[PDB]
């Protein structure tokens, strides 16, 4: 229904800003993390971002194309991340809850990085185009 509350068309959404200390809204599921680094081969003991911001790519007419953006050590990059939110009310819906989408993100080792195994106390900028998990 148009006045249900926290409904949004998913395709509409267009940024989203994650936490790592403020967790995700869900009534059919259970809340997350709005931000989770999940393992890769620099694990998550490494440095981790507090907040990371995510741009739909295709939020004027087209599908969703999460892209996480950020700075990291030339160490490191992401690897697979995972951009979810909860559908309204199922996993196919194309509308989704309010506040109920985060970001789960790998930590990996660059090429460079696999070499030295620590920090260069460089920075790069890297985004990811991060995949969508309808849940």
């Amino acid at each position: 229904g148009w006045n249900d509350p926290d409904r949004m068309l998913l395709r509409d959404v267009k940024a989203l800003t994650l936490h790592y200390d403020r967790y995700t809204t869900s009534r059919r599921l259970d809340p997350i993390p709005q931000l989770k680094c999940v393992g890769g081969t620099a694990g998550c003991d490494s440095y981790t971002p507090k907040v990371i911001q995510c741009q739909n790519k295709g939020w004027d007419g087209y599908d969703v194309q999460w892209e996480c953006c950020t700075d990291l050590d030339i160490a490191y990059k992401f690897g697979k991340t995972v951009v979810s939110c909860e559908g309204y009310e199922s996993s196919e819906d194309q509308y989704v809850l309010r506040g109920s989408c985060g970001l789960e993100y790998n930590l990996d080792y660059t090429e460079l990085g696999l070499q030295k195994l620590k920090e260069s106390g460089k920075q790069h900028g890297f985004c990811s185009f991060s995949d969508y998990y309808y849940k």
